[PDB]
Formats: C-alpha cells, structure tokens, sequence
DNA sequence: TGACATACGATCCAATC
DNA sequence: GATTGGATCGTATGTCA
C-alpha cells in the first residue's frame, strides 16, 4: 500500500494524489490560378493586420457568451463577381472535446470540418503557431525549460489582459477516436486545392449502387462485386451465461446473375453450415466447414455483407491461428434438404498480454514488474529469458531514476527511497534504462472502478485506482515508440469521465498520438464475457495501430464510448447479427476433460480422452500431461445445497427447497441461505448464485475467487457436484493447455482471473505488426 | 496470522413505452 | 421523457479450530 512515485509533469498534471469601414487589400501579386480561372494570394491586409496561409482568423458566433470560432487558412482566391474569399479548416479548443476540463486553455485541435467565407466576415486575426518538437529521451529535459518559459510569458499576458496566443501540435478524430499527427505536407498548401473536401468527395462517392459498365458486377460500399464470387448474407434476410443461444452466423452464397428488374436483384446459390443439421453434428466439425447444396435465392443488394473463399480441403492454408483472421472456408460434403520490440511489461501478472504479444512478434518481454512472490514465479516459469523484478513499481521506478541521476525530477516517499537503497548491485545493474525500452505495455488494477467494489471511496481502493500515475510516470521516463493501457470498461466513466480524461490529457501532454476503445472478448474465440477497454499511444512519426476485427458471433450490443457534445464512438461492430463463425460453447471448452470429485488435489494427471471440437483439438495441442485440473473443497452443507440443484439451464439457488439440515457434528442449519432471500428485491433476485453452467452457453466473467455466493455465482459444473477445476477456469480465459501456474489453488485462480485473454493480446499484436510494417 | 464462510450499494445503458 | 431488467478481473466483517 505505497503510494505512487510519479515525474513532475504528471504530478503537475493530476495534483490530486500526494502533491498538490475596413480596408481589405491583396498583398503582393499572385503566384497561380485555380481551375475555374481565380488568382490565388498569399498575404491580405485587413484592417491594418495581416492574414496569410498558416495562421488563424475567428469568425463571429450568435450568442454573445460564447467564444468565436477559429479558422485555419488554407488558400485565398478571387472570383468572378471580384469577391475576396478565403477557405479554412476548423480549429476546436480542448474543452470542446472528450478532454473537458482537463484541456488546456491554449492548445487547438485541427479537425476535418471546412468553410468558405469572404473577408469581410472575419471578425480578427488570431495569434497563431503550430508546434512540431523533436521526439526522445535526450530531449524532454530541454522540453521542460521551454515549457516554463511558455508557461510565465502566459501568466504576465493574462494579468495584463493581453490577446492569448495559441498553438496545435495533434488532429482530432472523434470519428476514429483519438488524437493523431499533423499532416504537415497536405495543409497550407495557398493551392485552390484541400484534402478535407477531397475526403468528403470521396466519401459520398463510395455510398451508391453503381452497375459496372459490363452489368457483369456492382460496386456497393466501396466493394466491387463479380459474378460467381463468394459472399456473406444476414440470416435474417433469407429465412444467464447463455444468450448466443439462436444466434445464427453469416449465410455463404455464391452469385450468379444479376436480374435486371438503375435498381437491380442478384440471385444466390447457399451453402450449409454444421450447426444447421444438429448442435452434435456442429460439436465434432471444423469451424470452417460449409456443405453444398442447389437452393437458389433472388436477394436485394443491400442483403450482402461481404466476400469470401471457399476452397477444397487440399487447398488450404497450412498455417493455423487460434484468432483465425481468415475469411476462407473449404467444402467437401453435401446436404440434401526484424520487427520485435523490446517490451517492459509493467504490471506483468502470469504473462497472457505478454504471451500473446510474444505469439504475435512483436515483444520480447525483456523486463517485468510483478510484486507478488507466486504471480512473478509463473511469469518467470512461462517466460525463462525475462528479467522479472519482484518488487514493487514505486521502488523500482525510484531506483531507476536514482541511476539516470535525475533524483530531483522524481516524487517519492521516504519508504520508497528506503527501500530503493536495499537492492544489491547486481539487481541495480540490470535495470533498464531509457533509449533502451521500445514498447511498454500493462493492465494497472481493475479494482478501484469495478461496479461490484461497494467501497470504492476506502483508502485501499484509492491507492489502486492510483497506480495508473506510476504506469504514466513511466512512459513519461522512458518515451517509448509504442505504449498500450489495459483496463475494465468502467474505466472510462469511473467519476463523471474524471480519470479517463487526465489519462489522455497527460499523455497528450508528452507529444503522443492516443486512441481509445471498448472491446469484447467473447467474439474473438473465447466462451467468455468480458468487456476491456484498451489505450494505445505511439510517437508523432509511428503509424496508430487499428482495431482488431471481431469474427465469431456474440450477443452483445454497440460498446460505445461517450465524446462530449453528444457524441459516441464505436471500436468495432456488433457481431450478434451475423459473423464470419459460430459461437464457442461450453461444450467445446470442457467437454473432453475427464471426472473429478470435489477438492481434487493431484496436479499432474492424464488425459483419457481424445480431442473432438476445433476448440479443444487447438488448446490441447501435442500436450500430453494434464496439470491443475484441481477444483476447491466445499464444507458438507455447500455439497449438500450443490447436490440439490438439478442439472438444467438456468438452475440456482431459487430450486432449493425450504428445509433444515443436521449436521455430522449434531448442527441444525437452514438449507436457504439467510442473506438470499433478505436483500434480494433490491438485485434482481441474484439469479445465477449456487447456479450451473448450460453445455450451449458461455462462461461468466472469470473472477479471481469463484465461490457459489458471490456477486458472480455461477461456478457449478454442468453435470457434475462441484466447482470449475483451474484448467476449466484457464480453458474458458484462452490459455493453452501448456501454461504453468504457481502457487496454492487460490493464488492460481486469482492469476487466471486477473489476466487478460492471450487470444485478444495476439489479436492486438498483429495489428501492432501491420502498423510497424507501414512506417 | 491465516483460512474460510457470510452478507451485500450505487451507477450505467440498452430495449420496450 | 419513463421505467424496469441486466451487468459483474469485489470488499469488509465475524467466527474458528
Ligand atoms: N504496485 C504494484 N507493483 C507491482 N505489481 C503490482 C502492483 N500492484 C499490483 N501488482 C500486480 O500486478 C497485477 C495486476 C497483479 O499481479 C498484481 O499482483
Ligand atoms: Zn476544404
């Protein structure tokens, strides 16, 4: 319980931790023409101030109490009625944006808005720069001293009642969700062309039907469609811990002929799925296996949701990813109606996020912070090449920046800089130091915002939520290239929005480009659900990674993020619709491992029986031993109450009868518990406690401990009289068949609930490959 | 100290009106 | 605009052997 150890650019930042008639004339001659025939200029005289290409006039708004609006020049021109006319691209101020209150009052963000005005309607001429700073280690001490030569010419121009001065170093993209370099090239060209209006052009071009002109295809989308292509159809346009139940996947066609009924219909020939002849015959077959078939549809274009391939079994891929990111499927049957970065993990836990990012190629996780003795032995077991620091990040971080020298640049503890004085010297020696880290990359607790934390204003959940201070005040250290932030979604509307937004602001505050997003685990491979929000932020001259796409089919609806004025932003889509493959159940998850008793002790074990679903058939893998297939003891009156509930779907606590139970030790207790019946009315009657799993449903969000009572519930096996095994626990988070844990049955349980799903961290990382291959 | 069992609030957001 | 269900890498307290 230390508090955190941060730079003074973040303590600054947070201050709440531990320390608080006109005449208008063209100036010079013009230098070209538009393609309509109108000179172009440079410089115009407006009222005795000079407007040029670069800088910034306002323009008057309505209302008197708000603040005018500021225009970025672009080119000038004058046209045939003899008109002096300007283009411009807006400039919004930072408390128009997701930022809020945590925005500078100096900073503008360049947008994709545009206007066209004449000169007259400006109102004044704005003082204006844009500001391009070097990006390392080696210059943000020279940073600094800049910065606080800015900040006091300020306060002096404020106390005088002086015009502000303005500057914009990012561009706002609420439509993309982030802040991202200038494009330095393609503004302030004085040329009567702008990107922005080109974009738009473009973008209104690519939303219309249009008809090849050999009728032999249509462009819908921005897709090219061709006869005798494979495609995607809703399965609406043709005909609790379960909800995917009756959520039917994308419909493979082929197109034939496109009927002319310019309006035109398309007719389709369909394939078949397994899951269409039983769910046994969808249990047993490949994720990727269609059947043929003769029955033929006449559809509308907008039915179509996307191309495909369908292959022959021979000519298939040969390389196989869990995450299967291929939208190729085979036919057999008939139906008869260079790159790697060097990664400090912080935060490091047992290694999912690092396994995935090491599965991707992108990271060798060359240093991890784990503070936990059984957490940093897994780590250390499943990753033998890291250095793994078991000690906590304030320390460490201290240590570190005693042996950079800038002692007086760290906010710490005494505690803190006690116990950075106790490592011996081959610890300090092999402590990384800045131009050495390329990536860095946590998950900060998920405790302090949780929903179910009923004390989140204690002085144990402030701490917790204080980490993410530390986690800053380390990529303020070291500037990256590469920095990725891990959390729960509630993290994003914790306090009205508060931490989220400090969160951006300081790392905009060190010249990042950021992007936020709100993902889904479940409709990446996982039978799960559980819902993360995810940070990325990368230096001015690296490429933003971009959004893993969602391929199987999951209930669950748009993840939005709130942006100010009215606004939301989506990461990805919703898959409940319709989606390239099915939903993994439980079944597929855990329906090969063998019987188990309740409070199974032995580690190592074997398998008795073979794989049958794609799931189990890849998690398996060439393993052959079977260890922590080991489930907790329950007391005698818990087994009793487990063995009293049926095995149906959606059995619980509601199914036990009203009855008193004696005892071995001559007890009488009640068979309902007390605390069920007494605050329910208020929770929904807590369905799903002392419940059991459906074999066609999902798991619940994996919890570090699964006890029958919890907020949770839901850990009973479908068949059988006890709770998940770990190995069940780590099958339904994605784990392979192969990681190690380290500890007691508890430790090990809290490890797999706290990590985040290697499937989704490899999903990640090969966005993160594609975006290091564009640079 | 540790292990294990019990008791249990407020906010956000999408269907259904 | 109104109001219901559903969500969900939990924390504090008491007994105990
Ligand atoms: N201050 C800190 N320093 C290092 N690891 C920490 C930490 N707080 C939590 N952790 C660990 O990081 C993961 C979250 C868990 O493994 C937790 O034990
Ligand atoms: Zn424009």
């Amino acid at each position: 319980a230390m508090q955190a150890t941060t730079t003074r650019l973040v303590n600054r930042i947070w201050g709440e931790f531990y320390s608080n008639k006109r005449e208008i004339k063209w100036d010079g001659e013009s230098l070209g023409k538009t393609s309509a025939g109108e000179p172009l200029y440079q410089q115009a005289l407006v009222g005795g101030e000079m407007v040029a290409v670069g800088g910034a006039v306002t323009l008057e708004v309505d209302d008197p109490d708000e603040m005018p609006a500021i225009y970025f020049v672009e080119y000038m021109f004058e046209s045939t009625d003899h008109c002096k006319m300007l283009h411009g691209r807006f400039l919004q101020r930072g408390s128009m944006t997701v930022l809020g209150n945590a925005a500078n009052e100096r900073e503008l963000f360049l947008t994709n808005e545009c206007m066209t005005t004449q000169l007259k309607d400006i109102k004044g001429v704005a003082s204006f720069e844009i500001r391009s700073r070097p990006w390392g280690h080696q210059y943000r001490k020279k940073n600094i001293t800049a910065d606080k030569l800015d900040w006091a010419r300020a306060l002096e121009r404020k106390v005088k009642d002086l015009p502000t001065e303005y500057y914009c170093k990012s561009l706002y993209s609420p439509e993309r969700g982030g802040f991202f370099s200038l494009p330095l090239s393609d503004i302030g060209r004085s040329s009567g062309f702008c990107t922005s209006c080109k974009i738009r052009e473009d973008e209104e071009k690519r939303s219309t039907i249009k008809l090849n002109v050999s009728k032999t295809g249509f462009f819908i989308n921005g897709i090219e469609y061709s006869v005798e292509d494979f495609v995607y159809v809703n399965p609406d346009s043709i005909g609790k811990s379960g909800r995917n139940i009756g959520l039917r996947a994308y419909v493979v066609c082929q197109l034939l002929e496109i009927v002319p009924k310019g309006s035109f219909d398309v007719k389709v020939r369909r394939f078949y799925r397994p899951e269409d002849v039983s769910a046994e015959k969808a249990y047993a077959s490949d994720i990727q296996e269609l059947y043929f078939s003769q029955d033929t549809v006449v559809l509308p274009p907008g039915a179509l949701e996307g191309k495909c391939e369908v292959r022959k079994k021979s000519d298939m891929p040969l390389s196989r990813e869990y995450p299967i990111s291929d939208h190729i499927f085979f036919c057999d049957l008939f139906f008869d109606t260079e790159i790697r970065l060097a990664t400090l993990d912080i935060f490091a836990g047992c290694g999912g996020l690092s396994h995935g990012l090491k599965k991707a190629g992108v990271s060798d996780a060359k240093w991890a912070i784990e503070y936990e003795e059984p957490a940093g032995q897994a780590f250390k077991q499943n990753h033998p090449e890291s250095t793994v620091f078991v000690d906590n990040c304030n320390v460490i971080l201290r240590a570190i920046m005693e042996k950079g020298g800038d002692q007086d640049d760290c906010v710490s503890t005494t505690e803190a800089n006690e116990l950075a004085a106790k490592l011996t010297e081959e610890q300090k020696s092999t402590l990384p130091l800045p131009g050495q880290v390329d990536f860095i990359n946590g998950g900060p607790p998920c405790q302090g915002f949780s929903g179910m934390n009923r004390f989140n204003q204690s002085s144990w959940s402030k701490v917790q939520c204080e980490m993410i201070l530390a986690f800053l005040s380390f990529a303020d250290y070291f500037r990256p290239r590469y920095f990725l932030l891990e959390n729960v979604r509630t993290f994003v509307s914790f306090n009205k929005g508060q931490t989220f937004q400090l969160t951006l602001a300081s790392l905009l505050e060190m010249g990042y480009q950021v992007r936020f997003g709100i993902l889904e685990a479940g409709a990446y491979g996982v039978s799960q659900s559980r819902k993360r929000a995810f940070i990325w932020a990368a230096a001015p001259e690296e490429v933003l990674p971009e959004w893993p796409e969602p391929m199987h089919v999951f209930g669950v609806p748009k993840l939005k993020i709130s942006l100010s004025q009215g606004l939301h932003y989506a990461a990805v889509r919703s898959t409940a619709l319709g989606a390239p493959f099915r939903p993994i159940t439980v079944r597929d998850t855990i329906g090969d491992l063998p019987s188990v008793e309740n409070g199974d002790s032995r580690t190592n074990k074997e398998y008795k029986e073979v794989a049958v679903s794609w799931f189990q058939k890849e998690i398996r893998g060439n393993t052959i031993a079977l260890t922590d297939h080991i489930c907790k003891a329950m007391n005698e009156l818990n087994l009793i109450r487990c063995k009293l509930i049926p095995t149906r779907p959606g059995a619980d606590w509601h199914d036990l009868p009203k009855r008193k139970v004696t005892l071995s030790d001559g007890r009488v207790e009640e068979m309902i518990p007390f605390c069920l019946p007494n605050t329910a009315e208020r929770h929904n009657g807590w369905k799903g406690l002392y419940g059991r799993l459906d074999w066609q449903g999902n798991f619940p969000t994996s919890v570090t401990d699964p006890q029958p009572m919890g907020k949770v519930g839901m850990c009973f096996h479908p068949e059988q009289h006890r709770i998940l095994t770990v190995r069940e626990c780590a099958r339904s988070q994605g784990f392979p068949d192969s990681y190690e844990f380290a500890g007691n049955i508890n430790h090990k349980h809290r490890q797999i609930g706290n990590a985040v799903p290697p499937p989704l961290a490899f999903a990640l990382g090969r966005k993160l490959k594609e975006a290091l291959h564009l640079k």
